[PDB]
């Protein structure tokens, strides 16, 4: 009348964090942690301490050749990706093609070292015309111009001698060159530039074996040219030489390019600015700091970036499901202020909540690693998702959005399960620990006390705060108090 | 003598329906799910509620260029995706080839519009002739013949005058065009045709600068001809024009084709009737209403599809282990016809088995739970599955070929491994939910009466029909009958 | 004084085998199993059988064509795989190029019967001189030599007559044909080797239709030639005829090659001894018996492997967490020398531990049962992966190293998670088996005993060895014993 007791119980709080696991939905829960990066810094930035090149309204064609309406930035000897508009205003502004540009777009993705140099002196033209290679398809300073890395020779009187031009290369480092054929209209239009009515352009390396020859057609204008400028590359390794011959319809390098290349990457769309943050990942929409396994911002990331998924929330339950004194039976206890797990008990010393330190550390240790695991076992290696492919190329395009659609399936359907099932695990986990404290407990007391139903145990003796304490310790002397037990046991 | 009783129990039945779990092989079980799509209808069926195109013994080349024995469906605006027999009997009647075949096929797999026009009349062909381009390799009725979209120019009395001509685009639509080229066998043969020893096709929109010469080697017969035709393409863009100019050789058009082209799908190999069927998900051997999440029919499909598998049965267990009166301990009760988990009691007023509502309806609602999440978690995208690459473009087939393969393993393992992992989890489940209700009780009644050791307690005191329903309800009051219960305790 | 008694208790031993669960790390265990295939015999061997070509210091151009200072292994009729160095001393030995190179690789990369035979014999050059097409860059016996499997045609006298020369493919097998162009370094070369100043090849069969021109540049010399030599392949089907006509710069065959070609696999890069061994499975580094379903030796593997796996250690638990006579509550028995659970009894006939080997056969089947599931449903079909792609297929090179790297880190995370659910899993099985054998003795003996809190029962009435085996089998008569059991109880 009335005796001294202990009940079992857990932790329960204000928290409304939501949680699903494979067996209920929207369940509240006392602590939750988000797996999934949704946020970015809408802006472009390095890559592992490296700027990226931005080209605000080039191409890399134009930009290449030297475009006089490309407005850009000029200096820049080292790039980790390259940003273009999805459709740049300007690109050729003499229509033609540039052979092999993907391929080349993709070599000059990611550049270690890149300085312009000059191998052929628009000033060595002494028996031709280099000056008047001149179209108002690409206009400068109001006036007729031409890309400017690149010098369209002309006839001189009215003479078009055969060409011969070596450039050895004797920098350290690999050279970009490029040069040009020009497509007339017809022999009028052939004759009237180049004198010689049948011509070629070959050009050798240890490598290259090439013979250009003009094509004429009837075209459609196009910046109101009917003319066709038709551009190639090669790579001179450090101590080749190249070797040009032409009777006509020559573009002839003035500058190529130092290239020093360490490893790929690739070319993305975007209309950011760049915004002086580094990062190890980038998107077009914005950079990620990827602590995070999995990511939904956009598919087409460049660095080492969290596996992107289909999915709004991926939340993982780390709390309990959260609702004399009554235990554990009934409900959690908002007086437990600290612990997830013990006990509440009342003496002639008087009441009160008491954790179950080692078993609450096992838990919370338990669900860190749970966590832990589920984020660090992840293997993130560089990766660069582009669109790198031709209107010519759309079957290997297509076979590049079944694996990008079918890792999306993959990574989407195993994150949504794995949060499911290891919720379900979790919360099973604090029930798991509670009726293990409570059978604790009970095996350490025996008949020394009555089980009240509700998770209470009454004493059929004297319990003060030092015998509690060792019934919380698991230090229970029960054969110090059968004796005084069994006397108010039976009565 | 003898004493009223409640026992706990739980559903079983004369299910003979097996499972498998991580830990045992072939569990009977109450209830069971197939989450293995295995059924087609054995027909090829509208796609999203468009027709496919069906070529029954034609090629895509044949078809376009007219191949006179191609006896098909002449009008069909637009379809979803292409059906060819594995090797059509119907190609090229007059042996060649067509110049980026497989980049076309891709492009005409999935049509919003398609119109065959007249761009240049047979009739405005003065100066030479169209009507005897003509062979016994391309066989109509009976008679010499020809590809029926595209004419066969011949000298007309002994000449052959340069052609110019010029077809601008003044419909909203995209044009297909198509031209070729005659490989004639020697320079007699070319003279005998042309006139011309020496000839040239050249064909220029604003994109294409083509100019073709024909190439004389000696050939095997091929129906019956040495010569060959090769043919190419281009789409004209809806305001630009294509000019033509040449000299001999030139299989010109007639017939182009208006497109709409509204994004892709693919070609697929099948003998197979069309059935008048919608569908969302096509197969080489059928279609399928794709409720579930994986399929082992066929890797080669078109649509929002179920992952492939290699499989024979994905069967998630839903419900248990299957096999006065004993509860749970000795086995499952047949009588309780109702419910999943429950009592049988016994007193003065009668015996009978009741369901625990309660904690039958949060099971029956976690499995389902558990199935549907298994099933709606499946991110579905539309993927268009062929065999699009030539025969020197294995090293492409293989990429594409180590793909499918990767992720027809990460799909079979993991849903293999899905199923027994969840079906061990949900008989697991179903054990910790009955012992939980063993323990309910054992809670609430204490001493006021004895556990029998076999699922079963033996009230101390009458335990009438309403008292029974208090134990089932958890609202049995326990001081009520203390009194009673310890005068026959004591004795 | 003191009474019968029984104990249920676990296996323990000396066992320092460690294990990680999703909840804690380095966690002693009875019994572990690593699934991670780690060790190779560090030797190239058979595949299912059939031996690789090993080619030294060759590459597959130079054997073909017959590189002069390719010292290999001449008669191989057959083979699965080819093993190349990675970057070969002897290649073209007169520098050039090989058309559609990387596709023939692939194609030669496993051939079911391959035999060189002549088509055209090196005297039946009557009117042109063989034996002169000789070069410093191909040495042979210290003196000027030439590819041997190729004539290098010369004018005899000062003519150079036009060829023709049909081969009809009488054999029953694909005939694989290779013939070249020598491209001269200036019209002098062209004239002093070939008369003609204008030249030409043209090869056709049912299928080819090709026209080569010699090409003129100024080219930096390799092997100290200028010129450069390029060859050309096709497969004459069996009952097809080749057909050559050539005005000059004929590299002509002399020596085809039968193939039978059924299905693919690759190249490897590797500096392995072959090893007489046979194997389903090799590696650059060696090959592998592959029983497990994982390894991490190195991707780029030939056969039937495990998936490679970014891991050091997959280790799956078997055994249990490794720590009167006290039962399980305080730790496991050394004594439990046989058998998982069991009992320790002591009575008046002696004490002793005994097996339940009912619930210990569970256990190990279960564990066996999740250890040989978790290995065999792993799909395992036969992939080649090698490098492919030559420095002009970059992005191709790129989309495939995204699709390898995609499927490490799927294979990578899932293995390492299914290790740590799965072993969560196990030792919570141990545990809840235990604790339901402590059950099922406590529900048998229910007031004929006492509940000591440690693991144990203390008998309230004499259980001789007899009772005690009823107790284990879980046939324990409690009536037979209420009685005495009562009046030593009450007292
Ligand atoms: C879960 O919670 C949200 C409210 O935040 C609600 O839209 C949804 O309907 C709830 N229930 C289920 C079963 O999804
Ligand atoms: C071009 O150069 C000069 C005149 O400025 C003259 O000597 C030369 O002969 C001219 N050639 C012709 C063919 O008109
Ligand atoms: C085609 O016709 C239209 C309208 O008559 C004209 O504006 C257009 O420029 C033509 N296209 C070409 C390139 O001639
Ligand atoms: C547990 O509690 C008792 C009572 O306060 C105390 O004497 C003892 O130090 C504790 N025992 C252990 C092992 O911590
Ligand atoms: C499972 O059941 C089938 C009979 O339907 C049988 O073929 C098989 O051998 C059984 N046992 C095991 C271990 O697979
Ligand atoms: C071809 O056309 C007519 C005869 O039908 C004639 O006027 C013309 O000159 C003929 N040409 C030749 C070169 O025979
Ligand atoms: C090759 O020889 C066979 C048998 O003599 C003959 O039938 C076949 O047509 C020949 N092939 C060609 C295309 O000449
Ligand atoms: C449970 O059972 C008792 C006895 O029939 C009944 O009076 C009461 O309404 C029920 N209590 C609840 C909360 O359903
Ligand atoms: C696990 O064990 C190894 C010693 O073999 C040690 O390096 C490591 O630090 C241990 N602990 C953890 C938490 O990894
Ligand atoms: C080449 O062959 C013989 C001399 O050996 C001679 O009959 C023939 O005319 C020679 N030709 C020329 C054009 O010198
Ligand atoms: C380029 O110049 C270097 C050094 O003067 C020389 O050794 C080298 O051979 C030259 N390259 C060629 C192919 O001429
Ligand atoms: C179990 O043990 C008892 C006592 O030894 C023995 O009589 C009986 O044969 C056993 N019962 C069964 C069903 O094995």
């Amino acid at each position: 009348d009335p005796g001294d007791q202990i009940c079992i119980g857990y932790h329960a709080n204000n928290s409304t964090e939501q949680v699903d696991t494979i067996m209920e939905k929207n369940v509240t829960v006392t602590h939750a942690q988000d797996i999934l990066e949704k946020k970015h810094n809408g802006k472009l930035c390095d890559l592992d301490g490296v700027k990226p090149l931005i080209l605000r309204d080039c191409s890399v064609a134009g930009w290449l050749l030297g475009n006089p309406m490309c407005d850009e930035f000029i200096n820049v000897p080292e790039w980790s990706y390259i940003v273009e508009k999805a459709n740049p205003v300007n690109d050729l502004c003499y229509p033609g093609d540039f052979n092999d540009y993907e391929e080349l777009k993709h070599l000059l993705s990611r550049i270690n070292h890149f300085e312009k140099i000059q191998i052929i002196p628009k000033s060595s033209w002494s028996s031709h015309e280099a000056s008047l290679g001149v179209s108002s398809a690409c206009p400068y300073q109001g006036k007729s111009s031409f890309f400017r890395n690149v010098v369209w020779l002309i006839k001189k009187n009215s003479t078009y001698p055969t060409i011969k031009r070596s450039y050895n290369n004797t920098n350290q480092e690999d050279l970009l060159v490029l040069w040009g054929i020009h497509h007339p209209n017809d022999a009028a239009e052939q004759t009237k530039l180049y004198q010689n009515p049948t011509t070629y352009i070959s050009v050798g390396t240890s490598t290259l074996n090439q013979r250009l020859v003009p094509r004429i057609a009837t075209r459609s204008k196009v910046n109101g040219q009917s003319g066709r400028m038709e551009f190639f590359w090669t790579i001179l390794k450090p101590n080749d030489a190249i070797n040009f011959e032409s009777n006509g319809n020559f573009i002839a390098p003035e500058y190529a390019y130092k290239i020093v290349k360490k490893g790929d990457s690739t070319i993305m769309k975007s209309e950011l600015e760049y915004g002086n943050c580094n990062t190890k990942c980038q998107t077009p929409m914005g950079a990620i700091n990827s602590s995070m396994p999995f990511h939904n911002i956009h598919p087409l990331t460049i660095g080492e970036c969290p596996k992107y998924v289909k999915s709004n929330r991926l939340v993982l339950a780390t709390g309990l499901r959260n609702s004399a004194i009554a235990g554990f039976i009934e409900g959690g206890w908002q007086g437990m202020v600290d612990g997830w797990y013990g006990y509440h008990h009342s003496n002639e010393q008087g009441s009160g909540y008491a954790a179950d330190k080692e078993s609450t550390q096992k838990a919370i240790d338990g669900v860190t690693n749970k966590v832990n695991s589920i984020i660090d076992k992840m293997n993130t290696q560089f990766e660069a998702v582009g669109r790198e492919f031709n209107n010519l190329e759309r079957r290997i395009e297509n076979l590049n959005k079944k694996m990008e659609d079918g890792f999306l399936d993959v990574w989407t359907y195993n994150a949504e399960l794995l949060v499911l099932m290891e919720n379900e695990r979790t919360l099973d986990f604090h029930d798991s620990n509670v009726k293990n404290l409570y059978d604790k407990v009970r095996l350490q007391l025996r008949d020394n006390a009555k089980e009240l139903g509700n998770g209470c145990f009454e004493f059929y003796h004297k319990c003060d705060n030092e015998c509690m304490e060792s019934v919380r310790n698991g230090t229970y002397d029960y054969p110090q108090y059968s004796e005084e037990a069994r006397l108010k046991r039976e009565e």
